[PDB]
């Protein structure tokens, strides 16, 4: 069926809930046993959320090349990303490793460090420019360079630096600050605004590495991330948009990591920034 009339279908009949259940039962299994070693558990911040064997990112080191990070390659559409949890206090240094490895230009954060009154990932960049941070573990170095705060995302110029080698690159991080603590966002308009920005930026072009996206888990909100970009090229680069089937995409993505759209909220949502976000492309 088409996008828009199978939404309001399933809003008169209610059975978001029964759908959402179909693409958990559809979903991919596949290993991830180098998550679960033992000398792994503090580099997880859940222990139900693993990246699979196949498809993880690889840190470029010999004694332990563990980051709770996959690759998610969407061959039609031709767009590449990695999605990530949000970094610990013990892998804040393999976060930025990872950046400077696969060549990436662009960070999305879809999280507050504090929700609901607890953490949901460490203070992994500096907040002024006069204070820079040192990962003495993985060697780099990296400083605030600029900082525009708008109403519901704030851009930042960061400049990072391979200490081994002196090279410099400039990283843009894109940060989502008005996702609410519970439930989803009423309209999608600044979601898609926020998108377009990151668009715009370079960072999720092929002249640049993956961009590297996250949230708490890694799987949420990131997905809806992910998932409304992809399927809005999609429906510019066919002859027939209406041939785009979001529920086939997201089972496309979930062969290369789990758990993507965590409720069935976060399902109609994305339903929602697709159909809004086609009107205004044209
Ligand atoms: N980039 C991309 C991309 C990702 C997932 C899909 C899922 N759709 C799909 O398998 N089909 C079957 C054959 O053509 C119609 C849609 C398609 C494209
Ligand atoms: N290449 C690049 C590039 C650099 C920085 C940004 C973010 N903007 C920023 O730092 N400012 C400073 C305060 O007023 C103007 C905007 C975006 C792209």
């Amino acid at each position: 069926m088409e996008m828009e009339k199978e939404f309001e279908q399933i809003d008169k009949s209610g059975s978001w809930a029964a759908i959402y259940q179909d693409i958990r039962h559809e979903a991919s299994d596949f290993p991830s046993r180098v998550a679960k070693l033992p000398k792994n558990k503090n580099r997880n911040r859940y222990r139900d959320v693993s990246p699979f064997d196949h498809s993880r990112i690889k840190l470029h080191q010999e004694d332990n090349d563990y980051i709770n990070a996959s690759l998610i390659k969407m061959e039609e559409a031709q767009r590449s990303y990695i999605l990530t949890q949000g970094p610990l206090p013990n892998t804040v240094g393999h976060f930025w490793e990872m950046v400077w490895e696969q060549k990436s230009r662009g960070v999305v954060m879809l999280n507050r460090v504090m929700e609901k009154g607890s953490l949901k990932c460490a203070q992994y960049w500096p907040q002024k420019e006069e204070k820079e941070m040192i990962f003495e573990d993985t060697n780099l170095k990296l400083t605030l360079i600029s900082e525009d705060i708008k109403s519901y995302y704030t851009v930042r110029q960061l400049e990072l630096e391979n200490l081994t080698t002196q090279e410099t690159r400039e990283i843009l991080h894109f940060h989502y600050t008005t996702w609410p603590d519970f439930g989803v966002p009423e309209s999608p308009a600044s979601f898609l605004n926020f998108l377009f920005k990151v668009r715009e930026s370079g960072s999720l072009s092929p002249e640049h590495g993956p961009v590297v996206v996250h949230c708490s888990a890694g799987i949420g909100r990131s997905g809806t991330f992910c998932l409304a970009d992809t399927c809005l090229l999609l429906m510019d680069k066919r002859k027939d948009p209406s041939s785009v089937d979001i529920k086939k995409v997201l089972l496309e993505m979930r062969k290369f990591r789990m758990g993507l759209i965590q409720t069935a909220d976060q399902l109609r949502f994305s339903y929602l920034a697709v159909i809004e976000g086609a009107k205004f492309i044209m």
